[PDB]
């Protein structure tokens, strides 16, 4: 009962840990880093003062984040994530058989060296041979190579007002610069923030609604991650169909992904991807599109 | 910024509100009951330390104690709540038509009285000629009356052990008391703990395994509760089957229910009732049943 | 263990006391008013988020500001209070039964009505015909009237750096506007901040030095008090020797002072102005001047 | 500002420091040990979760301990310490150049050993050949052994019946088994808890009043800690007097202690057995006697 990581989650509302050790601290030009050791989570990152991930839970958020996405995908052959420096995204996507190529792109060089020397997780991940780590801003990247993708993952920090993450959540840029880097059948996802009953109106409808305006098919879902003190989001989009029984996804996750799923099977992703009635409401007659 | 409700979800986890008002602070024998304004959940009514209800999001908790139960039932007109005496699981309650008696029976007057007068959103619930308040212990009452019930709704405490709620989860209970006073079809709803991806472990899984050994078919489900900082699990038992679809649970509601309800539909019902694989599977080869 | 108010003693220092209310809450133009019911100290007064009183020490902080100075007196006839809005610095004084006019100056109206409201251990203070309130800045009120006084009593906020008290505590204010306004064997008397083994360099030996400079006659003291989680200090200055033994000071109080003390009897201010060895040292050879 | 040390020191109040480090969590059957490394006052030594050394202003706690008591002694060779198992009470003793010996009775060597290793500050105090470690109950070590001491410090936990550590603060033990452990002049000094002007109710007065059952002379006295947010209370004890004035004490530190005190001098000893009126009426009209 006597070390504490406090966080505020809202204004009004603090989460606090207890704490076994202060594990690493790091920090970039961009943000301060932490490992800390807490008591109800194991291992926990925290940047410039946020939980990031716990390792107790982040299995949920990066099953759910990577595995629907793909399975929809008849054949996902190369993946570029914006973001997720962590290791855990490109962990999670070398367990399919199916990718050839793995791009993480995340701008804090920092960051990666760090989770790469003390997330033991993840050091199988990023010594994989799919697997290449590019240190630049996402957009940039993307506007300058060529090379289109079968999937596009959104592994960013939610879009906060006047970050640097948030032209990478705008209507022009799933247009004119992302799209155009999606093969024919491609699937683009992203996390898309916090989605409890009140807390889906900052940027989950917001998301959902954008990629409305620039995918014909579209798909959020969500789930409890308790470290994150809430249900959080994540939306997909595509141009063709992303509808599959629970059975199907089933058969499928047992013939591409290595080993057994801890969190995600077909059933909890047909049930996550049935939001409430309230969430359901605001996200079908949500106008605020992010330009 | 400076005033603030501290509550330790776990014995490692704190979860902290801040505080315009403490409206009330007082205590019967059973617990301490505090009324609290808070500004990220508004009025907030704890109990031994336990916020158990907050006002932004009561509704969610009530309307998935309440409805679904209700809902799957061919025509529930009588209904006992065992404890309930904040008054918003019986305002839930009346608000379908076909409810004619609602007995609310909480061992805590205090508790009773005082929601009475300061959670004003339940006034006309306590008002309503259709609702009875009993005060008793509930495995006393309903040993003491041979009168059946179409639903009987369990609102107590988490089962531990000593406390008086914990012989109200146990497989003798289930079946030697409280399936004798339902009627044919009548329809069990418990709240179950809590059911996150490892919370579910301490009371959920096995108050849903105790009524698998006592009923035929049953349901469990569960809901994010923004104010518990967890999802929460309820759990469905009956001996006819617990079986409709969205539509027809959508129907139903609109057919039975006064307004609209502000959480629960027929689509959220079932995706509640689809548990995640790790939770299922936990659910599923769980082996403790509940005793004395 | 449940409803906590928490302060920010320091940067990397907070002190929490659980509360069994929110008692009153006001406000002024000039700061934030509120009146908790706390379980350690009682009622509390928080002024700006920052405790400035508490219902179970009060007295202690009171007796320590007050008596020491108007002893030394032979006579003390007029008190001039610099602050004082809550009615406790009055209520002291107006135990004495040599004054016959107190006047308390305080800028914030609203403070003295609230104060005057609902702190019931002073409306017999505050009703009392020597008591004069007056809501002017304190330099302002004395540069204006040109009535000189036996005892001026500094009860002001600590002199933070760009706060409106600061120039109250300046070399120019006690040599210029201050002192011209105490009677021939006037005595000064100043809360002087925090006065611990550390927080004492803040601001308790600044007032010290700065009123050496301005008084031939200057006796640094202080004095736990619990509330304010530290020792907290005072300073009394004169141009006529403040040095009386414990037992003159106990034959004094049991002659001028209503009532028998609570917490000061002559022994306790000679322990009082007695500060330890390293608090001396710094008083003694501190060199800035608060100009 | 995101890490905190939180120390209830009153089951009502709170006192958080900001951390940067935790050194070590490690625990004896005694009691949990930790090392923390605090923004405010440096490393601190806690166990069972109450602080009991900050880096910054130990050397408060540590130079009212030992050195009043040294001082009024004629010449003080052999010294016992009960407890103090930390190394800062040796050090400070051994800081005097009359000491011959000094015995550190603890009776948790897994303190003894983390301190001797992780409290560099008291490195070559441990290492002082004038120090003996024993690993044992001090009243056990006291009765154990026929050799008296000129002065013996008590360096324990504050007296909660049913701790190992309350029997060394009764008066059967002052007076059956410490007092004829004492040699001619002897003098005893403990700790003697919280000494604010309400805390000093708990024991403070009550060790006070023990001690003035037994020993002719008994001067009790305190002084502020930050970090313990508490004025904290010693009593010293002799059938020989206690009566220095401020100049006798600082002739004696000038000779006797090497280095300057960073605390103590003459004048502030004076001041701190100078006790405010409420203190002074208190320990003089108290009545309780710690006894089995």
């Amino acid at each position: 009962k006597s070390c504490w990581y406090e966080e505020e989650i809202e204004e009004n509302l603090r989460w606090c840990f207890a704490l076994n050790s202060i594990l690493h601290t790091g920090a970039s030009q961009y943000q301060d880093i932490a490992l800390l050791d807490t008591k109800p989570f194991g291992k926990a990152l925290v940047l410039d003062g946020k939980l990031q991930s716990a390792e107790t839970d982040e299995f949920i958020y990066h099953e759910c984040l990577v595995h629907p996405a793909l399975l929809h995908h008849p054949m996902p052959k190369n993946v570029f994530i914006m973001g997720g420096g962590e290791g855990s995204t490109a962990r999670e996507l070398l367990r399919h058989k199916t990718i050839d190529k793995v791009v993480m792109c995340d701008i804090d060089e920092e960051v990666v060296e760090f989770c790469k020397s003390y997330l033991v997780v993840n050091k199988e991940a990023f010594h994989d041979s799919r697997l290449e780590v590019v240190i630049n801003d996402a957009k940039a990247e993307l506007e300058g190579k060529e090379e289109k993708y079968d999937v596009i993952v959104g592994d960013l920090a939610d879009p906060i007002e006047g970050g640097p993450c948030y032209k990478l959540y705008t209507k022009d840029f799933y247009e004119l610069t992302l799209k155009p880097k999606l093969k024919k059948g491609g699937i683009f996802v992203t996390q898309a923030g916090p989605a409890g009953i009140f807390s889906h109106t900052e940027v989950f409808s917001c998301i959902y609604n954008t990629l409305r305006q620039v995918f014909k098919y579209v798909v959020p879902y969500s789930a409890h991650i308790p470290s994150y003190a809430d249900i959080w989001g994540w939306v997909l989009a595509s141009d063709s169909p992303l509808d599959l029984s629970a059975e199907e996804l089933d058969i499928r996750m047992r013939q591409r992904i290595i080993e057994e799923n801890r969190y995600l099977d077909g059933k909890t992703f047909v049930s996550s991807s049935t939001l409430s009635k309230a969430v359901r409401n605001s996200l079908n007659n949500e106008t605020h599109v992010y330009t």
